[PDB]
């Protein structure tokens, strides 16, 4: 990987972020993108500011310049797609910060684990192309074959891990270079385990395992910590519905357009197209958001909050409020 030139760096540094509190649950990344003509610069800045503010790269020997380089190396690896672009991962990062620090989830983990989660947010969908794992396996693409012959159906996640390891293997972008022995090993391993757990095919099993561990007073402690990390990155990944309605709506539009584009390609190549990806059906956004809420996100947040993450109660409340708003849209249709 080519090095991060100083103007690249300096450009991110000049962003000022006035009128924004990045630690707030109502922080609005869409507004931040619109507030200047270099949104990719402002996004980077939000991440940088989040990490320095936590107090954590400092404690694990990661300097500010390495921190920036890492972010910028991650950024160059994000494509221009509607949803799975760099803003999604910065959003996941900032959202995770709120879970740890407004939701008190920090109490369940070590400082290193908190540091790892914030970093892992930025790598977790590196080089995403707007196409889901299913696409690669249907069209027998190289990545699909490679994953399949390697023994792992989590096509993109193994890909994102491979690239995260490749970025951290360069010392000018190694945010974990100041760690040693068991700590270094733990950061790599937990980072990887977290990104592999974002595959939604494993959603049910990762949720059941966390729940089972949280209910058991004699759970292996190390194991509980890992699963809590995995669940928190999962939580950030499906956190669009826990945000203020207008934000949530904006995310929904973006993911919908990405899904549609995949469907367009699937038609071209002749493979099977599901209705959710079919632009020639035009379901309403509301129904699609209500279904995601009822089948995936409300039970997930409700369950983890009740199991042991009591501080995240606002996620359940906002999901409830967002659902009602979507119902209201349909009720006055
Ligand atoms: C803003 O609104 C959204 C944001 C993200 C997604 C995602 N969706 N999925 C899938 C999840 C399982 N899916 C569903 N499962 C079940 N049981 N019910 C239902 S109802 C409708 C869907 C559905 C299909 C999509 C992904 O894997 C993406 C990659 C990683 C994390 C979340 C991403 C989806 C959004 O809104 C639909
Ligand atoms: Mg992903
Ligand atoms: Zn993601």
């Amino acid at each position: 990987v080519t090095a991060i030139t100083k103007v690249e760096r300096e450009a991110v540094l000049v962003c000022e972020l006035p009128s924004f509190d990045v630690t707030d649950v109502e922080f609005d990344l869409f507004r931040a993108r619109e507030s200047t003509d270099k949104p990719l610069d402002v996004a980077a800045a939000i991440a940088y500011r989040l990490l320095l503010g936590s107090g954590l790269p400092q404690k694990f020997g990661c300097s500010d310049e390495v921190l920036l380089n890492f972010i910028l190396q991650c950024r160059k690896k994000y494509r221009n797609v509607p949803y799975h672009n760099f803003y999604h991962v910065v959003d996941v990062c900032q959202t995770i910060h709120t879970f740890l620090y407004r939701g008190n989830v920090y109490e369940k983990l070590t400082e290193l684990e908190c540091f790892v989660l914030l970093i892992t947010a930025l790598v977790h969908d590196l080089d995403h192309m707007g196409l889901n794992n299913s696409f690669y396996l249907k069209t027998e693409s190289p990545l699909g074959i490679l994953s399949s012959a390697s023994g792992n159906t989590s096509v993109l996640e193994v890909h994102h891990c491979n690239l995260a390891v490749e970025i951290l293997s360069d010392p000018e972008s190694d945010v974990f270079d100041g760690l040693e022995g068991a700590e270094r090993t733990l950061a790599f391993r937990s980072m990887i385990d977290c990104v592999l757990a974002t595959d939604m095919a494993k959603h049910g099993s990762a949720l059941e395992a966390f729940l089972a561990s949280a209910a058991d007073q004699s759970s292996d402690e190390a194991a509980f910590h890992r699963m809590t990390m995995e669940i928190i990155l999962k939580a950030g990944d499906i956190s669009n519905v826990t945000k203020p309605f207008d934000i949530s709506r904006q995310w929904a539009m973006a993911v919908t357009e990405e899904f549609y584009r995949q469907g367009d390609m699937e038609k071209e190549r002749g493979v099977e197209v599901l209705p959710m990806f079919d632009r020639s059906k035009n379901m309403e956004l509301a129904k699609g958001q209500i279904g995601f809420i009822d089948f995936v996100a409300a039970p997930f947040f409700q369950k983890i909050v009740d199991a042991c993450l009591q501080g995240m109660q606002w996620t359940v409340d906002r999901i409830k409020s967002n659902r009602a708003q979507w119902e209201r849209v349909l009720e006055t249709r």
